[PDB]
């Protein structure tokens, strides 16, 4: 096992003997070896460049003292950029641990999607993090963007975590084990060095002087830059940096601070990276038969994402037997296979030539084409010159409605090799992914990079060109298995050839086999097999190509952690199946899926072991550190948390939530103990969004203030609110049970709707950072489950009365609209009828609960038999009543007809009706009654005219008939009621 | 040929391989691999450490635009920490040097005498620069103080130039053109950098920010400090040196400021030092017999510097032959020969056995030992038991005047090598050098590491140890050659195994040897083989052990370079010995010597051809630079450069002299041509300071500014004048010869001294920081040799009214003093009597072309045959009229005595003679026929009568003749009379 720097000796000379600049490590502070020039300018611009170098990373917020047996302010990677493309990067980083004593053959090197985005210096790519045996060893990215610069060509890097890999060859849990030389560890000459730096970084370094040193140091690069000085510029740029990160760890940085300051450094960079790029283009770049017969279409990719893969297979399917439908070629079954590495098209029975065809081609129309007597005209001659034919030979049809001029063409039918030849490259350039990235100088976008193509019609080769690639016969097996690649006789030998070293291809098929072999392994351990996760089964079915699950074991001890916490490292981290028993106790195994075979499967599960072992001891720290302090002590670390650039820090939203609370006591009816958790919980509601274990698991937040309110002493009715506040998060999740956490989160929702719609920052599209649909979904889904009644404009006025930016009343009534308009989905999607949900929301879409119960009832009243004997006494009142510009005062004296004094009875009972606000029953218990007196009344009464006091009478009459369905529902939005 | 990266990985395999560390380069902007704390705090406490690491060291003030060959802001160097000594670094480095293509066999690598220090860091040590066929490659240093303290143990640093060494491998010439990898180029990666930082580093950074800065780092580093964080300080220390780097770069920083900030960092690093020990100490340092033989004594030492060589040589020599007789030892001639790597002590005939011996302890005196009755007292009883005798054995000695007790012991005479293995120890230490260091656990001071001992009285080993060491029999040949090690039978051995080697240890055979062979290789190319710089040859021959001279060619077209240029590149920098033809102009080689023999002489000689075509090539581009623009545009560029803090700068000196010029042109007297010729020299005489060979060659000064001016079209005659200025730079150099040359050498120097000396800079002791000793007596030497009369008090007047300070009368007193006490000096050079040279002095001390001359003729009056006949009566006179402070008219009332009347008359004919001014022939033609009339006036008439004015008139008169010429009181004999 080699140390520390004999790995680092190792990959020197390995790369070296692949022809690469062995560079250095950069004599300024920088936070990766991508900020090294030898990797930020050299990406730019045309020029080749291969460089490989050591790199001692800083993060001054990743500190831990030296305490933390993973956590480091500095840490050792290898840099390595490839540029251009070689096209077969993934194979050379492979021999590379090959080199360092790390055979893929052994063990379980897996590419898992992992891309990068670094604002800071304007670049993204995507690529993968590297796993051997579960472990992060590398980051492996194609630099797509760098400096705003869209590059080309593209570049490669790969840097390696050195740290994690010389733990893992000399088998030791802790970097200050890891052995230097012969008579140093890592620890003996870091472990002061990072205990006093993470002091420094923390507690120590003056935020003034800090202040001051990044003006300098701007304004030095600024003035490098006016003289166009790269590099001098690109020094200061990474000062400023190191002083920023410095600045944020010592908790300084304010909300609009930060904003400012990254986007003058991002200027800053940019400007750098123009910079380089016009002093190298002033250098001149110097560094410049036939049957029918079976077809197999093979896409050889790099570890595609399940998501692009997914949509991948997908698109093959809905467009494979279409195309061959448009080729007339007859066929057999379509079967869409694929792999993370593999597309595969296949066709049982394809017909090896096309039947001729006779074409008709639409021209001008025939009053166009013919004179009177019945010759053709210019016009026809024109379309018959455009074709090859004579006009002559033009005749006439009648197609789409009309009569038009036709030309005939009997096109030959050709054979399938050489038609499909034609439209394969245009078949995968219309795969559509959510992100694409570019690797050659062909310039073709795809979600990984294609690295070759298998093109088979039983033994004839499909001959095309695509990606810089030529189709072929030869195809590519696992890459620790012999041979690499197989030449492929006819279509039957490719799946003999991966079902001997393991492959399955069939989607479904390896679906299914990694949950046999999974619940197996449950099972002989005692737990449930029919608890397993669908989500994890359906990402690790494409992180494998030849499945085979293994169980291990953690020490028991840690499960005296959270379960929340294990479960979410086993599964959103390594993709592993956590155990559980009958009871839903969690077992402390875990199930994980190698993509390799049985033999060797013991040196891969040990592997995976002391990875999982890492991961908890990990998420161990973390809440060691959490517990020093009671949860209420970190909420003045909560003022360096953005949440909105106008609208401040987390501790300004918390202390918002802290008054939204008070005023919603009183409006929703919280008892004295309620009221005692709400406003506590309010108090520690973010505050677990500084821990260590939530910025590293931002999903658990809730959880941990749960958790450490309960370790702190406070009350369980407080913990839960805390948690329960997120709820719903998700489609299917619980509900809030108690009324505090009820009503946390229906504060927390009103000033996050209120707030972003007040600077007008409502969602748009796809973009929904804030998650307001959800925020605005929940609202309404929460209070349908209490039914508890509850005005939105109320619980609006109160959110914006808080906020520290000015409302204005079309914002608050725009909040109100949006919350509205998801209340109707919500109803929709239940199966309400629309015209049925818009009558009742029109009058109580204030109040979603009320609204919920109007509808369920409204739904119940029509449908029904009587339904069209009910509705028109009301309608025909509206009618009548609809052009009418006052409201008129009945006076009883001037009563005349009988059916006049008997609809005034009949009214003044329903109007002293007490009925419950909104509720469509006590509307109908109080109309019914009025039907036969109303229909009298208008059979017997002549209503509009003549004298003025006669027609203001039964008109008023009419019109409170139509006000006893205020706030009830508008009617005139259903569909009979015309 | 290895590429640059080959280079940096073969020697992390080495160094790997040897068992050390390897580390990284550092994450801050540094001037040297030193000052990254895998250097700095690991070479404090006891605990070993063991590293090799990479190190762009960062120096501003190096940076070049890329446009120098070899000139870069940015050096890769590899920085090599061995701690504790490993007993033999030099030859692991060589081992090390062996793993890249460089064989040692093949090769010549010589260490050189250079210390090292950071003041910065406040770290230094002693050590060599390693040279490679010509070509400085490494910096290797023993390591005594960092942040002021103490190392223990030393710590070795070696630390080497990687450009150089790929230049070497890669036979070429630019940096641009080293070989990266087989893509990319040294120039290709970085050329564009050196550019830019450049650019930034002298034209671009702004001063206030860089004083911020400063500020700001040391503020951090002191706040860290006091939390006791050590890193984090001494990265702050880093930051704030690479920042005052910037600003000396810039030039805003002046000599007091940059003493000052040199002072507060260095204070800083001391701080940061000891909170690092201190924290290794909380950790409890974790870490953790014929009747006569020859006698031979080698001390075999690392590479001793030429001074220190011949420092021990000397010692040796006055010690070794008193030593022997102290031990009452016979012994033949005592012979002391000494190389770069041995102290050797040669004794033919030495006694094997001391005689017996009979010791006489001197005691209390006889009178209080012994009583009245001559029985013993209790000071006798006392003495007596402070020896190991008995009160009774005491006797009676007659000694130094008087009688005392003394006791007496009979020494046995014990063999020689067991009383020489008592003191040689001692006679090592008592060896002083102007500089020592330690190595090791021993504690033991010298001048490099001795590593062997040589202790033989005929086959018999003399038992002895000194530094860690045990003597033996064994010594140690060439290090290139088999065996390494020899073990010696009989000192007869010695001298036959190294001359089988070449080695010549007797200093003056060597460099007789070194002579022999450059004479033969001169006058193969048909030049001039007896002329050899002695300077040279000294230096050499105390440079190598077994000298071979060795002829290299350099191309015909740096001739056109100017001769002092390529002399100066030659003699001063690579120490080559020119070749001239006896017409003497410079002949296109060079003599080198090598340390080892004739086998793969053609590889040696093809690298120090490629170093000599390299610096001559430098020079080459210089020039180029330099020519581009006329001389007169250096000139404002003078106010860089510093003269004396609160005298100003050289633009400032170049103004006071344009003054000075024209103030002496009324008092020499010059024509109109060369009064026009020194004041346009004046203005130009400082101009060559800041130009490319005078930056890099100081000693050029002069030489370059006549090769500017004429290249510019100035005339000759302003020129010359530039040039002789500086006339005579040292003792045996050519005088000025045009007036203008002269006139402005006088401007040159009387400013310097009376400029000096107001500033109260008055050289005292030794140590003159400005050539005022060397100023003074050019001064004095010009003007004889030129017969230019001259008065220093009215010259250093004249440059005292332009010197922007007060003058204090005091300092005209202390400059004239100090000016003729040159005079009487250069005087006494010559063989002139010491009171001869007064006599004239004390009258004519402000002329020295009138005291040269006053001396060659009073010297020849003394020494004549009736030399003693001419004195007397004019001693006499001087007797009287020494009393009686006061003038006297000569009444002719008073006239009575006829003799009396005959002295007014022949006085009065000599006031109306004509004598030249500050003659002394003249005065004696005038006051030798006055003798006898001063004798007959002595005898008849009488002095101090009871008309006494008259007499003592008469005689004060006579004295009176001596005004101007001489005193005659300071003569030897004058008291006679």
């Amino acid at each position: 096992p080699l140390d520390f720097q004999s790995i680092i000796m190792k990959l020197q000379q390995f790369w070296a003997e692949q022809g690469s600049l062995i560079w250095q490590p950069y004599y300024t502070q920088v936070g990766a070896g991508t900020m090294n020039p030898a990797t930020f300018l050299r990406v730019l611009g045309p020029e080749p460049w291969n460089v490989a170098y050591v790199e001692p990373s800083i993060r001054p917020d990743d500190g831990r003292y030296g305490e933390n047996p993973n956590r480091l302010q500095q840490h050792y990677q290898f840099q390595v950029i490839l540029k251009p493309d070689p096209g077969n990067p993934q194979e050379i980083y492979l021999r590379s641990l090959e080199a360092l004593g790390i055979d893929p053959r052994e063990h379980d090197i897996r590419f898992v999607e992992d891309n990068w985005e670094s604002p800071a210096l304007g670049a993204w790519g995507l690529g993968w993090e590297v796993w051997l045996d579960g472990l992060e060893i590398t980051q492996f990215t194609y630099f797509q963007q760098a400096g705003g610069m869209v590059l080309e060509p593209v570049s490669v890097e790969i840097t390696y975590g050195l740290e994690r890999i010389a733990m893992a060859l000399q088998r030791v849990s802790n970097f200050r084990d890891i052995r230097w030389n012969a008579e140093r560890t890592y620890g003996d000459v870091n472990l002061q060095g990072e205990r006093e730096h993470s002091t420094y970084y923390f507690e120590v370094a003056d935020v003034e002087r800090l202040r001051q040193m990044f003006a300098l140091f701007e304004a030095e690069a600024e003035a490098a830059l006016a003289r166009g000085l790269v590099l001098p510029a690109h020094d200061y740029v990474l000062k400023s940096s190191h002083t920023f990160n410095v600045l944020d760890t010592r908790g300084a940085v304010g909300v609009t601070e930060r904003q400012v300051l990254f986007a003058r450094m991002r200027d800053m960079a940019r400007r750098v990276a123009e910079a380089y790029v016009a002093q190298r283009q002033a250098l001149g770049f110097p560094w410049l038969i036939p049957e029918q017969e079976t077809l197999l279409i093979e896409i050889g990719t790099e570890e595609l994402p399940p998501a692009d893969l997914e949509a991948a297979l997908a698109q093959l399917r809905q467009r494979v037997p279409a195309l061959l439908d448009e080729l007339h070629l007859p066929h057999g079954d379509v079967q869409v296979w694929g792999t993370p590495r593999r597309l595969v098209v296949w066709v049982e029975d394809l017909a090896g030539r096309q039947p001729d065809r006779e074409l008709i081609i639409k021209g001008p129309p025939a009053n166009r084409a013919f004179d009177a007597e019945g010759r053709p005209t210019a016009a026809a001659e024109g379309f018959a010159r455009s074709k090859g034919v004579p006009v002559e030979a033009l005749t006439v049809a009648e197609m789409d409605g009309g009569r038009y001029v036709v030309a005939h063409v009997r096109e030959t039918g050709r054979p399938a090799v050489e038609v499909l030849a034609e439209v394969l490259p245009g078949v995968i350039a219309d795969l559509r992914f959510e992100r694409s990235m570019r690797w050659n100088s062909s310039g073709v976008a795809f979600s990984r990079p294609i690295r070759w193509l298998v093109a088979l019609h039983g033994e004839t080769v499909i001959p095309f060109t695509y990606a810089g690639l030529t189709s072929g016969r030869v195809t590519r097996g696992l890459r620790f298995a012999e041979p690499a690649t197989f030449a492929l006789s006819h279509p039957r030998d490719y799946r003999i050839f991966l079902e001997r070293q393991g492959v399955v291809v069939e989607p479904e098929i390896r679906r299914a086999r990694i949950a046999e072999q999974a619940r197996t392994l449950i099972a002989d351990v005692g737990g449930d097999p029919e608890h397993l996760d669908e989500a994890v089964l359906n990402e690790v079915t494409h992180l494998v190509e030849a499945p085979t699950a293994l169980r291990g074991r953690f020490e028991d001890e840690y499960l005296r952690l959270p379960e929340e916490v294990l479960v979410s490292v086993m599964k959103k981290h390594q993709r592993y199946f956590p155990v559980y028993t009958r009871e839903g106790q969690l077992l402390p195994y875990f199930i994980a899926v190698r993509n390799g075979g049985k033999e060797g499967l013991d040196v891969v599960t040990d592997g995976n072991e002391q990875v999982i072992r890492a991961r908890f001891a990990d998420a161990a720290y973390f809440i060691r550190e959490d517990l020093k302090h009671p949860l209420e002590y970190y909420l003045p670390r909560l003022s360096t948390l953005t949440f909105q650039a106008k609208l401040g820090s987390m501790l300004d939203k918390t202390h918002r939530i802290e008054v939204l609370v008070e005023r919603l006591i009183p409006m929703v009816g919280l008892e004295a103990e309620d009221a005692a958790a709400v406003r506590r919980a309010a108090h520690l509601s973010k505050a677990d969004l500084v821990t260590h274990m939530v910025v590293e698991m931002t999903s658990l937040q809730g959880v941990m203030g749960r958790y450490y309110a309960l370790q702190s002493g406070e009350p369980r009715a407080v913990a839960e609110a805390i948690f329960e506040a997120y709820l719903p998060r998700f489609a299917g999740d619980r509900y809030p049970e108690t009324p505090a956490g009820l009503v946390l989160g229906l504060a927390d929702r009103l000033d996050t709707l209120m707030g972003l719609f007040a600077v007008g920052l409502a969602p748009t599209g796809t973009k929904d950072p804030f998650a307001l649909r959800r925020a605005a979904l929940g609202l309404v889904q929460n209070l349908i489950h209490w039914n508890l009644d509850f005005d939105l404009r109320q619980g609006l006025e109160a959110a914006a009365q808080g906020l520290p930016v000015p409302v204005s009343p079309e914002a608050k009534m725009e909040s109100l609209e949006f919350i509205v308009g998801r209340l109707q989905n919500e109803l929709l999607e239940q199966g309400y009828r629309y015209d049925v949900v818009a009558a009742v929301l029109a009058a109580q879409g204030h109040n979603p609960a009320a609204t919920a119960r109007g509808v369920r009832e409204l739904s119940a009243w029509v449908s029904r038999s009587d339904w069209n004997t009910i509705l028109p006494a009301y309608a025909r009142s509206v009618r009548i009543t609809r052009d009418q510009t006052e409201r008129f005062a009945i006076d009883p004296a001037r009563l005349v007809e009988p059916a006049e004094k008997h609809l005034l009875s009949a009214l003044l009972q329903a109007e002293v009706t007490p009925r419950r606000p909104g509720s469509v029953e006590d509307f109908f218990q109080v109309f019914l009654p009025m039907i036969p007196v109303i229909n009298r009344f208008f059979d017997e009464v002549l209503v509009m005219a003549e004298d003025a006091g006669l027609r203001a009478n039964r008109l008023g009459l009419l019109q409170r008939i139509v006000a006893l369905a205020d706030g009830v529902a508008d009617f005139s939005k259903l569909e009979g009621f015309e």
